[PDB]
C-alpha cells in the first residue's frame, strides 16, 4: 500500500531474547516469560545466630572466609537464613536452573491505594518490590506467591474518552512509584569487587598464597615491590576500565523535552519521566526519537524502526481506533500485525509526523518493559563465569606436574646426605611452591592488555572489557548485520530507468546524475522524470535540509535542486550551469494508500502550461495509463529489480493545455489520472557504506569467514551479500522453504530450491546439488524448524554452508551465535541495534557500532560507523595473543631456570643470594616482560592464525627445549668453573658468599637477558624487534647494566652485591657462552625448535571435518 512495489515491512519488533528449543507460601518456582531461566524464590529471615557470630567468624579468620564464601554462596543461606513464608520477610535467595545463588532484600513502601492500580482489596499498603536483574517482582497480597514482572500495565484505557484525558493530581506519583522511571537505568559497577572480579586473574589467588610465604620477613623489601607494582597495574586497569565504561554511559544517557499532556495541560519534560497513562505529544519538531513505546491516537506518522527490527524501510502508523486497543496486553512478547500497524516502539528515530492539532500518543509500557528495554535487561541476565579462565586453568596443572619431576631429582639425594625432615619442607614450601608461576606474570599480562585497550582506544574503538582483546585473535569467522552495519538504515536512490520514445524500451541505470544534460516529441521523458524527483516532493523545508518520507528526501537530495516555500512558488533549478528551465508546483494531492499514488499539478516558467505529474506504485500505473508509450520489458524489468531485493516507484506524467489551464484550479483528481504517458522508474535500494565491499573483501581474503545475519527481506539481504562479497559471484543461493504443507510439524519436508532457479538440492539429508561453488541463504522461520526438527548433520552442514541469514528475530540471532559456537567454530558478532544484544554477549567478540545501543554490556564499542574497525579488532586482538603467550613462554621459563639456580646451588648446600635474586626480578625481568609486550599489530591481517592452545605441541615442545638447551648451557658454565683451576671454587659448607654462587649467578643472570629477544614473537604478527625505542632500548640498557656489573663492577657494589673477583679470561668466556646461546636458540626457535615441535606430532575441529567432507562428496559428482 506504499508508494514502493517491493519488499515491504514485515518483521514485527520482538522482545524474545533467548530461544527455547521445542521437543516433540515460600520457595516457589516460576519462569521468566521472556527469557527460559524457571527460577526459584526462597524467602528466609535472620535467625537468632545470624551475622553476629559470622561477623567474628570472618574477623578472627583474616577475611579469607568472606571471599571464599561469597563466591560460594549456597551453605551461607542455610547458615544464616530461617524459614519463614515470604508475606513477612527481610532475606530472599534467586535460584537459577543452572543452580547459582543470588541474594537480594525486599523494600517497603506504605502504598494506601486499592489493588487495581497496581494489578487485575482496597486496603493495601504492602509493596514488596524486587528487583531481580532489573526484574521488578511484586507481592500479590489475595494470593501468596510472587508475580512474573510489572510487564502487564493495568489497562484502563478502554473507554476511548479517557485516553486523551491524560493523567492529574497525586495518581502519577503513585503510578511512578509501581512501575519505575522511564529511563533504562542500569546498576553501575561498584569499585568494591564487583567490577575488580572481572579485572581479578585467578592467578592473583596465588598471590597472595606467595605473601604468605613472604609475609615472615624473609624478603621484606621483594614482597613490598611485587604487591605494589600489582596493586599498581590493577589499579591503572581497573580505573581505565571504568573510565571507559562511565564514558560509554555517559553517551549511552538519553533525554529530550517532550509535551507531556498532564491536568489538561502541555507541560515540557525530559524523556526519562513517563509513566504509561501519561499521553503525550509528537507532531511538536525536535522529537528526533520516540521516548517510550506507545499507541497513536491522532494524526499519521512515519518512523524508523531500523534498530528494533532489521528492517530498512521506515513503516508508517495510522491512529489506533477504539477496537484496536481493545485487543492489546503489554505483558505481549510479540505483537499482532493489527497492533503493530497502530503502535510507536520506543528508541526508534522519528521521520515524519503530522503538522492545538498534534499527533497526541498515549504510552503503554515504560521503564525496562519496553521492547528496546526487555532486549536490554534481558542482554545482561546470563553470565559465563568460567569461559576463559579455563584456557590457563590446565597450564600450571601441567607445570606443577612437571616441577614435580625436579622437584623429586632434588629431594631423592638431599633427604639423606645433608638435610633433616622437619626443615626440608620449608625450603620447598619458600622456594619452589611459590615459583610455580612467577608473581610477574599476572602483573604482566594486564599490563599487556592494558597496552592492547589504549592502541585500540586510539583508533576510536572502546573497549569495555580488558580481558576479551585476546579472545579476538581466535576470531575464524566474523558474523554481521545488515541495516546500519554494512549497508544504510534507509532507503537511497540508486538510478532512473527512462523509457525512450523511440525505441518504446528502457535506457540504462543512469546511477550518477546526468538526468539533468541528457535529452535522445510534446516532451522529453528525461525533463519529466527531472520535474517528479525535484517537484512531486510534498516536503516541508524547514533547516536547508528536507524533512518528510525518505523516499521523497531521497529523490530530493539526489536530483540536488532548492525546493522554496510550499505554495505556488515552486524550486529554482542549480545556478551550477551544467537550456533546461525552471518549475513551480500549483497543487499536490495526498498520497492515498488506497490508490497507491500521489499527483501533483505543476506549471513550468518556460512553455507556460500545465503539468500533471503522478508518481505510484508499478503494476498500477498499467490500468491507469496511456498503453502505446508502455515499453514491452515492463514486467521483466519488474521481476529484475524487485525479485533482486530494490524497490521501485513507477512516475508518469501528462500535459495540460492552456485552455484546460485554470487559475483556480477547482479540477479534481480523476481528470489527471487518467490517459497520462510513461516515463521511467526510480529505484531504491540499500546502498553500501563505501568501505564496507572493501572491509569484507579484505576479512574474506585472509582466511576468515563471514555470514550476515539481518532481521529484513531474504532477497534484499542477498542483494546486498552479493555486492558486498560475501557470497562470491556467480555462485547460487539456495533458499530452503517448507513443502508438503506442514511448517511447524516434525514431519515436515524442505525443499532447497535455487534462488533463481528451478534446480534445486537433495533433500536435507546431504546438502549436495543435483548433476560450482555454492552458498545457503535461511530465512528465519525454517531456521527455527530446522534447528529443533532437523537432524544434527543436516543442521551442521547448513550452519558450515549458510552465508546469509534473514528475517531472524533476535533470540534466532542469539540461537545461531551458539550454534556456531556448539561446534568448536569462534564467531564474533558485528552488530549496532537492539536486536543484535542477544547475539552480541552470546558472541566471543562482539563489536557495537551503534555508541549508545547495544554498548551497555558489549565487550567493544566502534566511534567510526562502518567495518573498518573490524580488521583492527581482529588483528590487535592477534597481536594481543601471541605477545601474551610471548609472556608464557616466558615467565614460566623463568621459573625453571631459577630451579637450576637454586638446584646447582644445593650441590654445595647454599640456597641463593638475598640481593641477587631481587635485583632479577625487578631490575632485569620487569623492564623485559613489560616492555616487550608494547608493540602494535603489523597492520596487515595475515591469513595464518597463531597458535592458540596450551595443551599442543607448538607451545610446549618449544617451551620444554628452551628451558633443556638452558640447562645445558648453564650446566656447562658450571662443570667449566669447577674445573677451572685459577680460582678454587670455595664450597663454605645460608651461605652467600660462594664464588660459585656468582659465577652462577651472571650466567643464569645472561640466559634471562637473552631469552626476553629470542622468545619476543614480533616479526610474524607485530611490528618487528627492530624497532629501537619500545622493546631494544629496555634490553640494550639492562644489558649495558649488566655488563657493567660483571666486567667493570665498581666498589658501591660491592657494598650491595656479594661478588668475588673474576679473570679477564674467564669472563671473556662467559660472553662467548651468553653469545652461544643466544645464536643457538634463535636459529632454533626460527628454524630448528618448531621443526622439533613438528616431527614429534585427531581431536580437529568440527567445521574443518564438514569442510573435508563436504568438498570430497562434491569431488564424486553428486
Ligand atoms: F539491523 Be541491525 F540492527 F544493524
Ligand atoms: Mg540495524
Amino acid at each position: 500500500d506504499e508508494l514502493f512495489a517491493g519488499p515491504v515491512a514485515e518483521s514485527v519488533p520482538t522482545s524474545v531474547s533467548a530461544f527455547s528449543h521445542r521437543h516433540g507460601r515460600s520457595s516457589q518456582k516460576m519462569r521468566l516469560d521472556n527469557d527460559d531461566l524457571t527460577i526459584a524464590i526462597s524467602g528466609f529471615i535472620t535467625n537468632r545466630i545470624g551475622f553476629a557470630i559470622y561477623i567474628v567468624l570472618c574477623v578472627l579468620t583474616g577475611g579469607i572466609a568472606w571471599l571464599f564464601l561469597r563466591w560460594y554462596p549456597k551453605y551461607y543461606v542455610k547458615l544464616v537464613g530461617c524459614a519463614t513464608p515470604f508475606r513477612d520477610c527481610q532475606w530472599v535467595v534467586i535460584e537459577d536452573h543452572f543452580n547459582k545463588m543470588t541474594i537480594l532484600s525486599i523494600r517497603v513502601k506504605p502504598y494506601n491505594r486499592p489493588l487495581s492500580t497496581v494489578f487485575g482489596d482496597p486496603v493495601l499498603r504492602e509493596l514488596r518490590s524486587i528487583t531481580y536483574c532489573y526484574y521488578k517482582f511484586y507481592y500479590h497480597p489475595v494470593l501468596d506467591k510472587f508475580f512474573c514482572c510489572n510487564g502487564w500495565k493495568d489497562p484502563q484505557w478502554n473507554s476511548m474518552q479517557n485516553a486523551r484525558s491524560g493523567l492529574h493530581g497525586d495518581e502519577k506519583a503513585h503510578r511512578e512509584a509501581v512501575f519505575g522511571p522511564n529511563s533504562i537505568d542500569v546498576d553501575e559497577q561498584s569499585i568494591l569487587q564487583l567490577l575488580v572480579s572481572e579485572i581479578l586473574t585467578p592467578f592473583y589467588a596465588f598471590q597472595v598464597f606467595s605473601l604468605i610465604l613472604w609475609l615472615c620477613d624473609e624478603y621484606y623489601y621483594y614482597a613490598a615491590a611485587i604487591l605494589l607494582i600489582s596493586a599498581g597495574s590493577i589499579i591503572t586497569s581497573l580505573l581505565e576500565t571504568k573510565e571507559t565504561r562511565r564514558r560509554l554511559r555517559e553517551m549511552s544517557r538519553f533525554e529530550c523535552e517532550v509535551r507531556v499532556f498532564r491536568g489538561g495541560f502541555w507541560r515540557t519534560f525530559p524523556s526519562s519521566d513517563l509513566v504509561p497513562g501519561d499521553v503525550y505529544e509528537v507532531s511538536d519538531p525536535s522529537l528526533t526519537q520516540i521516548p517510550a513505546d506507545s499507541l497513536l491516537l491522532t494524526g499519521d506518522c512515519i518512523v524508523n524502526e531500523s534498530m528494533l527490527t532489521g528492517e530498512s524501510v521506515a513503516v508508517s502508523k495510522t491512529p489506533a481506533t477504539n477496537e484496536t486497543l481493545a485487543k492489546l496486553n503489554p505483558a505481549a512478547s510479540t505483537f499482532s500485525h493489527d497492533v503493530d500497524k497502530h503502535f510507536l516502539y520506543c528508541g526508534t528515530k522519528l521521520i515524519r509526523a503530522r503538522q492545538e492539532a498534534a499527533a497526541v500518543a498515549l504510552v503503554v509500557r515504560t521503564g525496562f518493559n519496553t521492547t528496546r528495554g526487555a532486549l536490554v535487561r534481558s542482554m545482561l541476565v546470563p553470565k559465563p563465569s568460567k569461559f576463559k579462565f579455563y584456557e590457563d586453568s590446565f597450564r600450571y596443572l601441567k607445570v606443577m606436574g612437571c616441577l614435580a619431576g625436579l622437584a623429586f631429582i632434588v629431594s631423592l639425594v638431599n633427604f639423606i646426605r645433608l638435610k633433616l625432615h622437619w626443615t626440608l619442607i620449608l625450603l620447598r614450601a619458600l622456594d619452589l611452591l611459590t615459583i610455580v608461576v612467577p608473581p610477574a606474570l599476572p602483573a604482566t599480562l594486564t599490563i599487556g592488555t592494558s597496552f592492547a585497550v589504549q592502541r585500540l582506544k586510539g583508533k576510536k574503538i572502546f573497549c569495555t572489557s580488558p580481558q576479551r582483546v585476546n579472545v579476538g585473535g581466535k576470531i575464524d569467522l566474523m558474523c554481521f548485520d545488515k541495516t546500519g552495519t554494512l549497508t544504510e538504515e534507509g532507503l537511497d536512490v540508486l538510478g532512473i530507468r527512462v523509457a525512450s520514445r523511440v525505441s518504446n524500451r528502457f535506457t540504462e541505470l543512469l546511477t550518477n546524475v546526468d538526468d539533468l544534460t541528457w535529452s535522445c516529441k510534446p516532451l522529453d521523458p528525461y525533463r519529466a522524470a527531472l520535474y517528479v524527483m525535484a517537484s512531486c516532493h510534498s516536503l516541508r523545508i524547514v533547516d536547508g535540509v528536507a524533512v518528510g518520507d525518505p523516499l521523497e528526501v531521497k529523490m530530493f537530495e539526489f536530483t540536488g535542486w532548492s525546493y522554496e516555500e510550499g505554495f505556488i512558488a515552486g524550486e529554482v533549478i542549480s545556478t551550477e550551469g551544467r537550456a533546461p528551465p525552471a518549475v513551480g508546483v500549483l497543487r499536490a494531492f495526498d498520497f492515498n494508500p488506497l490508490l497507491r499514488r500521489s499527483s501533483v499539478i505543476a506549471r513550468v516558467v518556460g512553455n507556460s502550461g500545465g503539468y500533471a505529474l503522478v508518481k505510484g506504485s508499478p503494476e498500477c500505473m498499467p490500468e491507469i495509463c496511456r498503453p502505446e508509450t508502455l515499453p514491452s520489458d515492463f514486467d521483466e524489468l519488474l521481476s529484475y529489480y524487485t525479485h533482486a531485493g530494490y524497490r521501485v516507484i513507477a512516475c508518469a506524467t501528462k500535459r495540460i493545455p492552456k485552455l484546460n489551464l485554470v487559475s483556480v484550479n477547482r479540477m479534481t483528481r480523476d481528470e489527471v489520472e487518467s490517459g497520462l504517458d510513461f516515463v521511467g522508474f526510480i529505484i531504491f535500494e540499500n546502498k553500501l557504506k563505501p568501505t564496507t565491499t572493501s572491509v569484507i573483501k579484505e576479512l574474506l581474503s585472509s582466511n576468515i569467514g563471514t555470514v550476515m545475519i539481518t532481521g529484513d527481506n531474504i532477497r534484499t539481504a542477498v542483494s546486498v551479500a552479493r555486492q558486498c562479497g560475501i557470497i562470491e559471484e556467480h555462485a547460487h543461493c539456495y533458499m530452503p522453504r517448507f513443502i508438503e504443507g506442514n511448517a511447524d510439524d516434525c514431519n515436515a519436508k524442505l525443499r532447497w530450491e535455487s534462488i533463481n532457479n528451478p534446480a534445486l538440492e537433495l533433500d536435507p539429508w546431504t546438502l549436495l546439488p543435483m548433476p560450482r561453488n555454492y552458498a545457503i541463504a535461511v530465512t528465519g522461520d525454517v531456521f527455527r524448524w530446522i534447528v529443533d526438527h532437523a537432524p544434527t548433520d543436516v543442521l551442521h552442514r547448513m550452519l558450515v554452508l549458510g552465508k546469509v541469514y534473514a528475517r531472524m528475530s533476535p533470540d534466532e540471532k542469539q540461537e545461531l551465535v551458539k550454534k556456531f559456537q556448539s561446534i568448536d567454530y569462534s564467531c564474533g558478532f558485528c552488530g549496532d541495534g537492539a536486536n543484535d544484544c542477544a547475539a552480541l554477549k552470546a558472541a566471543d567478540v562482539g563489536i557495537s557500532l551503534s555508541e549508545a545501543e547495544a554498548s551497555v554490556a558489549a565487550p567493544f564499542t566502534s566511534q567510526i560507523f562502518d567495518i573498518r574497525c573490524v580488521p583492527e579488532v581482529i588483528r590487535e586482538g592477534r597481536a594481543s595473543l601471541v605477545t601474551s603467550f610471548s609472556c608464557f613462554k616466558y615467565m614460566s621459563l623463568y621459573s625453571f631456570i631459577q630451579f637450576t639456580s637454586v638446584s646447582f646451588l644445593y650441590v654445595s648446600a647454599s640456597n641463593l643470594g638475598d640481593f641477587q635474586f631481587l635485583y632479577i626480578d625487578l631490575m632485569l625481568i620487569l623492564p623485559i616482560a613489560v616492555f616487550m609486550s608494547w608493540a602494535g599489530p603489523h597492520s596487515k591481517l595475515c591469513a595464518k592464525r597463531p597458535v592458540s592452545d596450551l595443551v599442543s605441541r607448538k607451545v610446549l615442545v618449544p617451551l620444554l627445549s628452551h628451558v633443556f638447551v638452558c640447562v645445558m648451557i648453564q650446566a656447562l658454565a658450571w662443570v667449566a668453573v669447577r674445573q677451572q683451576p685459577w680460582y678454587i671454587p670455595p664450597i663454605v659448607d645460608s651461605n652467600i658468599e660462594n664464588s660459585e654462587n656468582t659465577t652462577l649467578f651472571f650466567a643464569s643472570c645472561f640466559e634471562y637477558i637473552l631469552s626476553g629477544v629470542v622468545l619476543n614473537a614480533g616479526r610474524p604478527f607485530r611490528q618487528s624487534p627492530l624497532e629501537t625505542w619500545p622493546f631494544l632500548s629496555a634490553v640494550a640498557v639492562t644489558l649495558i647494566a649488566t655488563l657493567l656489573m660483571l666486567l667493570v663492577p665498581p666498589y658501591w657494589l660491592f657494598e650491595f652485591m656479594q661478588l668475588t673477583w673474576m679473570s679477564w679470561t674467564f669472563k671473556i668466556t662467559l660472553i662467548a657462552f651468553g653469545f652461544v646461546y643466544f645464536l643457538i636458540a634463535w636459529t632454533g626457535e626460527h628454524y630448528l625448535f618448531l621443526w622439533l615441535a613438528r616431527f614429534l606430532g585427531k581431536q580437529r575441529k568440527l567445521y574443518k571435518i564438514v569442510k573435508e567432507k563436504l568438498v570430497f562428496e562434491n569431488l564424486y559428482f553428486q
